[PDB]
């Protein structure tokens, strides 16, 4: 009954489009439902707007702006109200504080809607702002996704639907894997890590909100009616106050954690595939999966399971390691070692896609609070810690404080749901920082001051270091604009640091897999490492989440490790063909 | 120090000339001025959205109209702020509840969130909060009239009107090159030389600043010369509580010092009202009403009213310049002239009538509801007066007065002002005549609702004399005018309503202009009709009908005479700014 529908600028960019929307509303109104319809400005009318005013001045008061800007979709939902009255439709247009108030950012609706709920379709646009004083603005970019989400949930509207000029999300980028197939079901969760399979479709914030407050949503498009894609989310009742430029949504602590790490394994294709197949065939799940920069021609692989798994794990791997040794007689090779007193920490949101500092104020909360941290993984929306066990208490509160956020569970349908590749990114490796409290804040820190943001940070085992103290190496990935600042700014700050070095690598590609079904499922990194070995893919890091697996891979493979990935785990769905005679 | 400057939209059409206006506003202020300014949405820029709305619904509910209307004075107001900005001027962009409400007549009222951020900055206004809508305009003159209606509020000093002209003009430059720009006007003037302003600024504001006492001023954005001044009766401690905005009837009028000369039957031909007039304004006999509608036959009747105290004089001037209108001097059947004592003067007045059907046809039904005969007509541009049984004049006027909720006017004082301030024509009207109207009360009452009922708009009603007929009904013929476009409708709405009235009959004639001849100086100062009339005999002009106000003077004449006409009476009245002696180059 009750469906908020959102319709983007493009779907409004014509008189006739207005037209087309405002029958799809009639018709869904005579499905025997009510509507809310969020509508965006028309078209291009917002770069003429911001146009218009760079020629007046180079920096334009923000407010006087807001107000500039909001004039679009007051006309858009003036039209659409318009048209839905000729076609017999009672509408009506509400706008600034008769739909909501946002405060500085903290919205919240009313319902003069409600009242006019009879009858009419109710048409938005705009909330009251308070500081001088606002009686339209919008919220941003990516406002009108979060408002129509955040308009549902106080509704409780049964579900939100996003329209678009896109049938849905694909399980890839097509324009690399034509076999790439519509998705009928995403979970919020998978599809804030897949964030880039809905760049300039959906906003992260409003299908994180969808999440937090059960409100169904769907991906669908105008120019059809086909079911699009169904964004899913855990059932969840009445909450009034949405922050919603919030970096961090949540903080996350998980005790049942022990570490198996494969020490000095050789770096050649195949040996993450063995190591994790013989694992999974003890029906072993793994957790973390960690795997930084090379040392030489050798790399570390860790990973992480449950505590009293950890003594079954560490046997299977004690047996596999003399068959990863490039010659039978290594005894200096493929050496194991085992962790059982740690916990993972981490802080999760989709506000940090694309923003600096959040990591860095991780780091520096953690460092102020005295704990160390040993090893690091970051996935789209989560940057994950583990440290000592004995810290967990004073970190997590530490966490909690700093981010103002509440505590979700320790832990929580396919095993993948989608893959995608990224090849603007640049690797950088900061050898040999010293492995005590707040170094990683104050190299992390250094960064995000100059205002770069950090798309991936890994951070394995200490250093197999012949003298000095101990220290771990750091890498982490930039976009390759970033890529030369960023060295240049931390180069300064390892001077005097014993045999620390900075080495840039601009040929690398990032492959990744995500799905919710991977929780508690064995094997499936394994599943996802051996198709890589196949195409004799190099694996130069691994980092993980619960959901999401990425290994950085050559450059000039890329391509070919996304479409094995997209194979391996069979992407492209399955057609079928008439057998003859 | 305290001004409210309004500017059009073609004043801040590009992005340049909003740079322009910034500039000025910054210049004034550092005179010492504090200032609110209102602005237009930028150009054709509203045009184009109506365009975008007509594709979609050729009936657009007006709720989401005046929203959508609002958006492109938004965008203007916060372009400008920030262009102050640039330059260095403390500006802030004001929308609707912070300004004021709307509530629906119509009923405006501002506030002063501005008196505070009056401290430092120049407020740019825009919208209204509509009991709901946020933010909505006041409709197509919301503009002007915002602005007065600020500076009303506010109690501002003056309030100034920015365009592409110069300022008011005393006649169409089109057809009189030599016309000369007004230094000067009265509201009342620009009100009854409204099309002089047609394209520059709002009646409904003109009419609110003289209410009000607000000095207003017509100049022009490219320059910086002194423009037009709108002068007002200086009003001093009333305060704007609220406003009506659309009410179609400002003031109920009533004067009862009024007593009838009327000379029938003179010969319909050029020279015979000049003659007339020219002979009363010798004797200093200052008139008021000058009516005459249709020709009857070859002849017409004309009609004039003057103070009760003059009608003796009135009358016996007129009884000897008579004689001198006929076929020998003792001809029967010829000029010959009554007189009537016991009559008063009404009238409905309201810049809001322009254009607008239904007002005419109302006035005539409210007295025609109360049982009153109406004798005679006359309209100007924002007046329609009717001539009454003096004894009807109380249940007249309270009846009109509770009609169109406005109160008895007083009296107005007395002056001397020029003559003539203006001069105007128009040739896109035809002239419809009924025939034989029952001279009792109704009848105009259902001729004028029919016609309104269809949305037709009238521009004149001219109604004087009974009917000279043997036996029967008394009756009177009655003349008006309206767009060519909507003369045949017109006829063929009234048709049948007069099917059983003896002797009724329509007839329509195409061809005529108006001329009018405007001047608050022309009260009280005998000669003035005169001159008019006398100008246009001495081209060989006929004139058809004649209409007055205590203002404005109009006769119908020939189509393909207007022109000729209105250039006889731009110089008969010296508009220029001199005299003329066109000599052999
Ligand atoms: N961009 C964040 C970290 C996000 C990591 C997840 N991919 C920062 O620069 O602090
Ligand atoms: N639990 C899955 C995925 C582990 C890697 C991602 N957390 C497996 O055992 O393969
Ligand atoms: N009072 C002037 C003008 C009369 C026509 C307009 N009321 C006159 O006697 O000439
Ligand atoms: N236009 C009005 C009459 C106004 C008087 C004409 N100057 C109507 O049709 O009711
Ligand atoms: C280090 C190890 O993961 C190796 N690069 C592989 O591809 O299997
Ligand atoms: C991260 C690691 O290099 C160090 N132990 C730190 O806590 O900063
Ligand atoms: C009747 C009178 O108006 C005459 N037609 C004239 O022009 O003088
Ligand atoms: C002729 C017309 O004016 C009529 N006497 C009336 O009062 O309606």
């Amino acid at each position: 009954a009750l469906i908020v529908q959102k319709f983007g600028g493009t779907s409004v960019g014509t008189v006739e489009r207005i037209q087309a929307v405002a029958q799809r509303i009639k018709r869904t109104v005579q499905g025997g439902n009510s509507l809310v319809v969020v509508v965006s400005a028309m078209g291009k009318s917002t770069d003429v707007l911001v146009d218009l005013a760079q020629q007046i001045s180079p920096n334009p008061c923000r407010r006087e702006m807001d107000m500039l800007l909001s004039t679009g979709e007051q006309v858009s939902i003036a039209l659409l109200s318009l048209a839905l009255q000729e076609i017999d439709q009672p509408a009506i247009s509400l706008t600034g504080a008769q739909v909501g108030i946002v405060t500085e950012l903290e919205i919240r609706p009313d319902r003069l809607e409600h009242h006019l709920r009879e009858g009419k379709v109710v048409v938005v646009a705009g909330f009251q702002g308070i500081s001088e004083h606002l009686e339209i603005t919008t919220l941003g970019r990516g406002g009108s996704d979060t408002s129509a989400v955040a308009l549902a949930a106080a509704l409780k509207a049964d579900f939100c639907e996003i329209y678009t000029d896109v049938p849905g999300i694909l399980t890839t980028d097509p324009r690399l894997v034509p076999e790439a197939q519509l998705m009928a079901e995403i979970t919020c969760d998978e599809m804030l890590e897949l964030a880039s399979l809905g760049a300039k479709v959906l906003h992260p914030r409003a299908v994180e909100i969808a999440r937090n407050y059960g409100i169904p949503l769907v991906v669908r498009s105008s120019w059809s009616d086909e079911p699009g894609t169904k964004v899913v989310a855990p059932p969840v009742r009445s909450l009034v106050g949405l922050e919603i430029a919030k970096a961090v949504d949540g903080v996350e602590y998980d005790a049942d954690q022990a570490k198996v790490a494969l020490l000095r394994v050789p770096d050649r294709p195949g040996v993450a595939s063995k190591l994790f197949r013989d694992i999974a065939q003890q029906q072993v799940d793994i957790d973390l999966i960690i795997q930084s920069i090379h040392d030489g021609n050798s790399n570390d692989i860790a990973f992480t399971v449950v505590k009293d798994l950890l003594n079954t794990a560490e046997a299977v791997t004690s047996a596999i390691a003399p068959a990863l040794r490039s010659y039978p007689e290594a005894d200096q090779e493929a050496e194991i070692i085992v962790e059982k007193g740690i916990a993972k920490i981490a802080i999760a949101g989709a506000g940090m896609i694309g923003r600096p500092g959040i990591a860095a104020k991780m780091f520096k909360t953690l460092a102020d609070v005295g704990v160390n941290i040993e090893m690091i993984s970051t996935s789209e929306v989560k940057v994950s810690c583990v440290i000592d066990q004995r810290d967990a208490d004073r970190a997590i509160a530490a966490l909690s404080n700093a981010f103002g956020v509440t505590l979700s569970p320790p832990k929580n349908l396919p095993a993948v749901r989608g893959v995608a590749l990224d090849q603007d990114q640049a690797q950088i490796a900061i050898r040999h920082v010293p492995d005590r409290p707040g170094m990683a804040a104050q190299l992390f820190t250094a960064l995000a001051e100059a205002n770069i943001s950090v798309d991936m940070i890994i951070q394995s085992q200490r250093c197999r270091i012949n003298q000095g103290t101990p220290c771990r190496d750091i890498a982490f990935m930039v976009a390759e604009g970033d890529s030369s600042q960023a060295e240049a700014i931390l180069q300064p700050l390892i001077k005097d640091w014993l045999d620390a070095a900075i080495v840039v690598n601009k040929a690398i590609a990032k492959v990744s897999i995500v799905g919710s079904g991977m929780i508690g499922h064995p094997g499936v990194a394994a599943h996802f490492f051996a198709a890589l070995a196949q195409e004799n893919i190099n694996i130069e890091m691994i980092a993980t989440s619960e959901i999401k697996i990425s290994c950085v891979v050559p450059q000039d493979r890329g391509v070919d490790a996304l479409k094995a990935a997209h194979s391996a785990f069979n992407l492209a769905g399955t057609k079928t063909v008439t057998v003859p005679a």
